């Protein structure tokens, strides 16, 4: 709104910020850089006047309530990234309004990271898989227990700071408040992560599409390439069948029962073991078989999730991030997290580190 000029160019604007009461703040930023495109809109980069912090700000277009919005000023938890400011500009198209999102600053993602092993033929150290997949499921298992489902689960959506090992959920654009009877649209989840119950048409579906999407992070994180490469909405659950089988008669009512139960050519499940290379952490596979499952109500829980003895190695005391540092907050839990299996809290915190309430 009001563009100065003292270092060069200075933004000026009154911003309303996120989490807080609604008390509009005078709130100037500079660096501004393109650091995104796509249909949703822009993404900036920028450096705050006062804090000198750095932030991103997405620019949308809006008409008339957001939900992206709505939902990014109800949360607060440190795995996902913050809503630091909002405020309403204009640009691309006049006439029209624009909803200008500042939030957290993160360097890198888990993509990006994944993606440097891979190419060296290389496979990600196990304590940076434990790491990277336990905080996202706490940012799950804190985000589920309002009803919220993010419905866009990829690695290109885990934020990641590589010296503090932090990992920051974004993108909530694609979120929704999931209520037990409406239903919702089933082209939703990016085609990799999808779950079967969506590739089946299922508008019942819950918060376990997340979950799926989850373990196959897990999984291409294990692998080295996305378990289920579909080439499009047919392949995805070719590909699935591949690893996972055929689905059961009762698989099939319990992913989406409108459905009418057909007979498929019954291929047989290929062993977890034979999926993964050789010396693949045995837990690392369990955890796997428990979260790529066809019914949804068979799939962990992210907090069950949390607690699966693949990441006992976070829990040990004498645990540090290979750089030497110390691992990031791992069992800050608030009682809204372990609100859902509330015995798991002293089985999640552990003894060293009960002080966590
Ligand atoms: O959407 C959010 O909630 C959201 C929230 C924060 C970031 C973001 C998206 N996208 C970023 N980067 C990015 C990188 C490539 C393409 C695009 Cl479109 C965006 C980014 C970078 C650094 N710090 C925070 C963010
Ligand atoms: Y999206
Ligand atoms: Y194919």
């Amino acid at each position: 709104v009001s563009r100065d000029k003292d270092g060069s160019k200075v933004t000026t604007v009154v911003a309303t910020p996120g989490q807080g009461p609604d008390r509009p703040q005078e709130v100037s930023y500079t660096d501004t850089k393109v650091i995104g495109n796509g249909s949703f809109g822009v993404v900036y980069q920028a450096k705050l006047c006062d804090s000198g912090e750095l932030v991103a700000i997405k620019k949308v277009l809006q008409d008339k309530k957001n939900r992206e919005l709505q939902i990014m000023r109800k949360l607060d938890h440190c795995n996902i990234v913050r809503l630091r400011y909002f405020f309403y500009s204009s640009g691309e198209k006049k006439d029209e309004v624009y909803l200008n999102l500042v939030l957290d600053y993160v360097p890198e993602t888990v993509y990006r990271v994944a993606r440097h092993y891979s190419r060296a033929k290389q496979t990600l150290p196990v304590i940076y898989v434990k790491l990277y997949m336990y905080q996202l499921f706490r940012s799950l298992a804190y985000i589920h227990s309002f009803g919220i489902c993010h419905r866009d689960i990829k690695p290109q959506n885990l934020l990641l700071d590589p010296d503090t090992a932090v990992l920051k959920l974004c993108d909530f654009g694609s979120a929704k408040q999931l209520v037990r009877g409406e239903p919702n649209v089933s082209y939703i989840c990016s085609r990799y992560y999808r779950a079967p119950e969506l590739i089946f048409g299922a508008t019942d579906y819950t918060s376990s599409i997340d979950v799926w999407s989850a373990g196959c992070v897990l999984a291409e994180l294990l692998l080295g390439q996305p378990i289920f490469p579909g080439d499009s909405g047919v392949d995805q659950l070719v590909e699935i069948i591949k690893v996972l089988g055929t689905p059961t008669r009762e698989q099939i009512r319990e992913m989406n029962p409108n459905y009418t139960e057909f007979k498929f050519p019954q291929i047989k499940a290929h062993p977890w073991t034979k999926v993964f290379r050789p010396r693949t952490p045995p837990e690392a596979i369990a955890l796997c078989s428990r979260l790529l499952e066809y019914t949804p109500t068979a799939r962990l829980t992210p907090l069950e999730a949390c607690a699966h003895s693949f990441f006992d190695e976070l829990r040990d005391p004498n645990v540090k991030l290979p750089n030497g540092r110390d691992t990031p907050a791992l069992f800050n839990f608030t009682t809204q997290e372990l609100s859902s299996n509330p015995p798991l809290a002293t089985i999640l915190i552990p003894p060293h580190a009960r002080e966590n309430l």
